[PDB]
C-alpha cells in the first residue's frame, strides 16, 4: 500500500544491492544536474482554475498514432534485470495493463522481440551502433516486432563519468547481458559511434515510424530536429547522468514548445514524481512525460505487481491534480499557466 | 499567556492525539504548497511610513455591511469538535465577544442554526451537494438562521490527497458528526458533487446575501467572480490541502486586486500567523484575511478561553504593527508598498 | 586581541546575564527584520577597481560641520550602565579618542551634560515627550551641552513587540535610570507621544543644530525630510526591534540616495559588522553608517578598552577594504558599484 | 586513484599541518567571497548542443604565442615547499609534461631561473616592487629565463586580513624562503608598493612579452587593460583572498567578454574544480581558465605524480564535458549558451 512514489524508493532501496541501488539512482560528476532537475520542479506552481464542468475528466492522450491512457510514458532504462529477475517484461506488462507506452531499450536484457510481444503497442530506443548498417537492423528489427515510435537518444555521444559507478567498480553480474546483440561506460565508448544529423536522416528514411529525439536541451536543436522530421523530442538531460551541469528539460521546456510551435511533440523527463509533477510539466506545454527511476523501483520493490501499483497511483494523482486544476482534458491543462516561486 | 501565536501551536501538539493534529496541519502531497504559504509571507517586507497622526488609530473595517473590529475572519474549518468538547460553539463566542465574523461550515459538528444563535453577525461556508435543490435549502437555512454572507468553497470539487490522514488512517471518531445533515476523502467524494459557475449562478439567484468565491487563484477567475456577481473572493489555496503545487494566494493577490479594481472584496488566506501578515496581506491589498489553522490550536489548548487570547493577542499584534507603519486605518494601510526580499 | 567584530559578540554573551544579552540582541515579533539586516548586506558585492593612486588613503568624512575619522557613528543605544558600570562615559570616551561621533540618548543611564563634558563634538538622539514645551527643552538642554546634531528618533511612536523581553520578564535593575529625567515598553507606551511632521518643525525652529530623522524606509518620507529641512536621515528599521517586517534600510538605501539626490546626509543602519559592511554601505550611497549591537558588545566585554579596540579594529578593516577597492577617499568609494549575489 | 578533485582535497588535508592547510584554504574576512565563488559556479547551467560531428575533438587553445593542451593554466600559488619538499620544480615538471603552462611566482620558493629550466615555456607573475627600477628587473630576469607573458596582479596593494592565518599566527617555517630575494602579511606591506596604471605602462615598455593583468573585476578596468596594451587580463577576485566582499569573477566575466569585445585575452579563476567547471567558463566567454588551490592539493598529497593525476583527471573532465556538449574545439564551447538556476 504506496500512497506517493517516495514510498517505493525507500522500498527499493531496501531490496537492491547497494551498487546496484547507486546504478539506478546516481548521476554524472557531482550530480547537480541530478538534484537540479527536483529544485526546477519544485520551484514551478500552478495556477488552478475553479469551477469548470468536471462531469467527464479524462487523463488520455493521442501520440504517435496510439491513445495512452496518460500523458506519460515509461523511459528507457538499460538492463531491467537488475532490479528483478523479470526484469523488461514485469515492466512492459504493467505498462501494457496500465495503457502506458512502454520503451524497450538497445540494451535491454530481455530481447527486444521477446519483450515486444508482451503486447502493450511499445516504443523502441536506439543507440548509434558502430556503422549505420547495424543501427538500422535494430530499427528494423524494432519496426518489424510492431514497435511504433523509435526514440532515438541523441545525448549519448558517450556515457557520462557516474562517479558512484567508478568508486564501487560496478559491472553488469555474469547473469545480465544486452539480449539485443565503470565497466559499463568503458564498454559503451567501444561499442557505439557518436550519432550526427545525418544518423537521424538515415534512420528517417529507413522507417515510416516516427522518429522522437531524446536529449534535446537547445531551443535550435529542438527547431532543427522538426526541420528534420522527427516526430517528436524528449526534453531531458538524461537525468542528470550525462553532461554535469546541462540545464534540467523542465527549465528549458516552455521555450522550446514556443519554438516548436506544433511541429512536433515535445515530452520531458527529469525527475518526475508525482501526478502533480506531470500537471506541472503539463501546463509548461509537454505533451507527455516520460519516468524512469520511480518505475525501476517499483520494479524492485514488487516486480509486476509493484510496477502496477506505481502506475494505478500515477494514474490516480495525475486525475486527482487535473481536476483540482479545473482540467477535463490534457489540453486544458496545458493552457494552465505557472509562476515560479522560490523554496 | 501566550506572546505569539506559535506558543499556541505548541500548546496544541501537546494537548491532542496526533492523528487529529495531522488532520489539522496537514497538506495535500508532499506539503508543497502548505511550506510555500509560509514561505511566501517571509520573503514579502513593507515599506513603513514614519511621522503621520496616529491619535485614534482603528482596527475596524465594513466588510458585507457589517463592521468588524479587525480586518480578519475565522476560516471555515470542518468539525471543531475534533478539538475541543465545545468545538464551534467556543469558537464562535470568542469570535462574537472580539467582534470577529465566525465562518459556520457546512461540515459543522454542531447544528448551523445552534452556532448562529450565539449571535455576533456570523457567515455560512457552503459546499455544493448532490443537487442544486439541497445546497439551496442549506443557504436558505443559513440566511434564516441570520447568517450574513456565503462562502461558496469553490476548490472542493473532491477532497485532495491528505497522505498523514491516509498513513493515520483517519476517521473521525464516533462523538463527532456532521451535525447539519482518509475516510473523511471517501466520504466527500460520495455526498459532494463538483460545482460549477452554474452553480454560483443558482446560489445568487437564491438569496439576497453577499456570495463569497472562497479558493479563487486564477486572474481571470477573479475576474469572472465579479461579472458573477460576488460581493468578495478569497484568494486561496485552501491551505495547501487540496491541489499540491497550487501557488499561494499571497503570490496572486496582488495581479488580483488589480485586475479587480475594487469590484468586490478581496480576501486571502493561507499561513497568516501575526498581526505582521495581517498588515503585509493588507499591504499587498487585501480588504480582509482569514485564520484557520491557529483558532483551532487555541481552541484545543484553552477552549473558549483559548480562542478568546488568541484574538486579544493578533488585535494587540494588528494595531502595533499599523502604528509603527503610520497607518490609522486598515485603508492607509492597503496603501503601504512592500518589497521583496531573500530569506 | 579581537581580529572580528564577531570575536566581540562570543566576548559580550560569555559576561552578559541572559537576559541583558537578549534585551540587547533580540528584536521585535519573529525577529524577522533583525535576520533580514544581514542576509540583506550579504547579498551585496562590491565591483573594486584597481591600479588607482593610494599613496594618501584617508577613511575621513566631514559631517555637521565637523571631520569625524571614519564614515561611522555610535549609534543611540538606551541605558548603557546595564552592559558596563562606566556605561555612556566609557564608550563617549572612547568614540571621543578615536575621533567617531557619539550619539547620547534620550533614555541614557549618565545624564547628557556628564556624557557631553567628556568631548569629542557628540550627537543628541530625541524621542518626543508628552509635550512640544519638555521635548524642545532636552533639545535645548544637548545644544547648551555642546551636542553637534539632533538624531531625532521617527520609528517610535511606540516601543515594538520585544518577546526575548517579555518571555524573560525584563526590567531595567534598580542601579540603571534615565539619567536626563517588558517593563521598558510599557514605561515607553505612558511617557512618550508619537511624533509627527509637525514635531519635527517644532524642532527645526528651536535650534540651529542639524536635525537628523532616525528611521526612514520610505522613499517619499526621505524626500519629505529634504522638504523639511532636515540635515541629514539615517536609513533603518531600527535593528529590527520596531516593526517586524519592515524592510532592511540597506535595501532602501540606493533608491532613497538618488530621491535625496545630495539634498541631505544619507546615513544607513542596521548589521554593520565589519569594515567591508561599511564600504557595502558607502558603495550604496550612504554618507555614514551607524554601528549599535557591536560597539556594546566591546563595552561588555572591556569597557573603554574594549570600545577603544573594536574602533581601532573597524578603523583598519575600513582603511583595509577602501584600499583593496582602489578607493583613497570615502567620495571615490560612494562611486564604486556593486552586484547581486545568491547566498 | 582519483575521480574528481575533491578526492585530492581529502587527501591534502590528512597529510598537511594545519596552519599549512589554512594558509591555502583560507580567505580574507567572514570569507564571503571564497565561498561566493563556488556558489557562483553551482547557479550557472549549460545548454549543451546535441548531433555535432566530434570525430577529431580537441582541447587545445593558442595563447600567447604557443599552443597549450588545455584551455587552462596553473594559477601562481606563493611559496610551494610549504606543501611539498621539491615545491614548485614539482609542479612545473608535471605541467610541462601535461602541456599546460605553469605561473612561476614573484615570491616562488624555488629561484625563477630553476624553475625556468623545467621548460614547459611558463609564464612569470610579477608583485610591484618598492621601485620601478628592481620591478622591471625581474621581469627581464624572467623575460632572459625564457618566460612567455608577465602575469602582473593588480589587486594585491597589499595583502587582505587573512583571520585564519592571524588566530593561527602563521608564519613561513626557516626552511621556506623568497628564492627570487600574520607575518607574510606584514612582510608585503613593508616590501611590495601599490601598482597603478603608470606601474603598467613601466612594464609594457620595459618587455615585449604579452602583459597580463591579474584581478580585474570592474568592466571599465578590462576596457583600460585593453587601452593600455595588455595582452590578456584575468578576471579575479583572487580566490576570495583580498578583498572580503569583493563579486566572483565568474559573475563579471560575461559582462567584461562583451566590454573586451576579443580586444584581448579574457581568462577568469575562482573555485574551478572540474572539466565541468571549464566548460561553463568557456561557455561564459573565457579564453581560458587558471586554477590554483586543487593544484596545490595534489603536490601536498603526492608531489610531481599528484599533480600529473590532477592535470589527467581534469584532462579527461574537460573533454568529456565538450564532447558530452557537443563540441569539437574550444571556439565551440565559447559559442554555448548558459542559464542561471537555483541551488
Ligand atoms: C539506470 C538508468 C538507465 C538508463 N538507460 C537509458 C538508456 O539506455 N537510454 C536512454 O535513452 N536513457 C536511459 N536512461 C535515462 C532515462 O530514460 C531518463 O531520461 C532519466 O532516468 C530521467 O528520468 P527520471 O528522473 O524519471 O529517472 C537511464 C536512466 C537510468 C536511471
Ligand atoms: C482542519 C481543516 C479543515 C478545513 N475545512 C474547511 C471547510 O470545510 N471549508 C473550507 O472552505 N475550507 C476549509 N479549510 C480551509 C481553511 O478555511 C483555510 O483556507 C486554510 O486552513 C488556510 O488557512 P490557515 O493557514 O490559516 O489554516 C480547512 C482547513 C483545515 C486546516
Ligand atoms: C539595546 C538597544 C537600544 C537601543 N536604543 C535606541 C534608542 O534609545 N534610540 C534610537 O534611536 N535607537 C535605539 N536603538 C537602535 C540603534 O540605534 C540602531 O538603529 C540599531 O541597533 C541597528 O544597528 P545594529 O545592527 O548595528 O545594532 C537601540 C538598539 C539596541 C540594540
Ligand atoms: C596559498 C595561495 C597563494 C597565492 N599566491 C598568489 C600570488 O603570489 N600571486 C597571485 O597573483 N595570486 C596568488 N594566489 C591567487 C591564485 O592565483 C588564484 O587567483 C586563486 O587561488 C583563485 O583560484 P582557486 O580557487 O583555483 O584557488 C594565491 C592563492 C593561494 C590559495
Amino acid at each position: 500500500t504506496y500512497v506517493s512514489l517516495a514510498d517505493l524508493e525507500r522500498a527499493a532501496r531496501d531490496v537492491l544491492p547497494g551498487e546496484i541501488f547507486d546504478f539506478l539512482a546516481g548521476g554524472s560528476g557531482t550530480e547537480a544536474s541530478l538534484v537540479a532537475n527536483r529544485t526546477a520542479l519544485e520551484r514551478v506552481f500552478v495556477i488552478p482554475r475553479m469551477l469548470r464542468d468536471l462531469t467527464d475528466v479524462t487523463t488520455e492522450i493521442d501520440i504517435f498514432g496510439r491513445r495512452a491512457a496518460l500523458p506519460m510514458a515509461v523511459a528507457p532504462v538499460a538492463y531491467q534485470r537488475l532490479f528483478h529477475p523479470e526484469g523488461e517484461l514485469a515492466v512492459a506488462r504493467a505498462a501494457r495493463d496500465a495503457g502506458v507506452p512502454y520503451t524497450i531499450c538497445t540494451l535491454s536484457s530481455v530481447s527486444l522481440e521477446e519483450i515486444a510481444a508482451v503486447g502493450g503497442r511499445p516504443w523502441f530506443q536506439l543507440y548509434w551502433l558502430r556503422d549505420e548498417k547495424r543501427s538500422l537492423d535494430l530499427v528494423r528489427r524494432a519496426e518489424d516486432a510492431g514497435c511504433e515510435a523509435i526514440v532515438f537518444t541523441v545525448d549519448v555521444p558517450w556515457m557520462g563519468r557516474r562517479l558512484r559507478d567508478m568508486r564501487n567498480g560496478f559491472a553488469l553480474p555474469e547473469w545480465v547481458t544486452a539480449a539485443n546483440f565503470s565497466a559499463v561506460a568503458d564498454h559503451t565508448a567501444r561499442e557505439f559511434a557518436p550519432a550526427t544529423w545525418e544518423s537521424v536522416e538515415a534512420v528517417r528514411a529507413h522507417t515510416d515510424l516516427p522518429v522522437v529525439l531524446k536529449g534535446i536541451l537547445a531551443v535550435e536543436d529542438a527547431r532543427r530536429a522538426v526541420d528534420a522530421g522527427a516526430g517528436g523530442i524528449v526534453v531531458s538531460n538524461h537525468g542528470g547522468r550525462q553532461l554535469d551541469g546541462a540545464v534540467p528539460g523542465i527549465e528549458m521546456l516552455g521555450e522550446i514548445v514556443a519554438a516548436v510551435s506544433g511541429g512536433c511533440e515535445v515530452l520531458v523527463d527529469g525527475g518526475i514524481r508525482s501526478g502533480g509533477d506531470v500537471l506541472k510539466a503539463t501546463a509548461l506545454g509537454a505533451s507527455a512525460v516520460l519516468v524512469g527511476r520511480p518505475v525501476m523501483w517499483a520494479l524492485a520493490a514488487a516486480g509486476q505487481d509493484g510496477v502496477r501499483q506505481l502506475l494505478e497511483l500515477l494514474a490516480e494523482e495525475v486525475r486527482d491534480a487535473m481536476g483540482l486544476a479545473g482540467c477535463e482534458s490534457v489540453g486544458a491543462a496545458r493552457r494552465l499557466n505557472t509562476k515560479l516561486g522560490v523554496v
